[PDB]
RNA sequence: UUUUUUUUUUUUUUUUUUUUUUUUUUCUCCUCUUUUUUUUUUUU
């Protein structure tokens, strides 16, 4: 059963990796999501989205050290 | 008015046999980063 488990888990984490797939994000309007937060680490807090359900960690700090601003 | 003679196509056939796909080289080798590892639940 945890087998099995694991198997629906990247079953759909694969189904979902080709949602994003190379079929272009720049001019078909599937591109903005949304955004709130739930934890707090060092470099980048964890994001979630309510639209369509995804979690993973992304970065402020980039590999150049060139923090964020906004215009 | 121009007679007579000068051989030709090698002889032979009534011999035994108890093996066996292939075949014979090439060295040690830096796998990058949010994690502990999540977990009940119900509709297949």
């Amino acid at each position: 059963n945890q087998a099995a488990q694991h198997s629906q888990k990247q079953s759909t984490e694969l189904f979902q990796c080709m949602y994003f797939k190379d079929k272009d994000p720049a001019t078909e309007e599937r591109c903005i999501s949304d955004g709130v937060i739930y934890s707090i680490r060092t470099n980048g807090v964890l994001l979630f989205i309510p639209r369509f359900g995804i979690k993973g960690a992304a970065y402020l700090k980039n590999k150049d050290g060139l923090v964020i601003s906004c215009g």
